[PDB]
């Protein structure tokens, strides 16, 4: 096991956060 794909994916977890979906929650 090697973070290494994970690491491009944690950069949109977080980007939800910042968008907010087209009016859903």
């Amino acid at each position: 096991i090697g973070k290494e794909f994970k690491r491009i994916v944690q950069r949109i977890k977080d980007f939800l956060r910042n968008l907010v979906p087209r009016t859903e929650s």
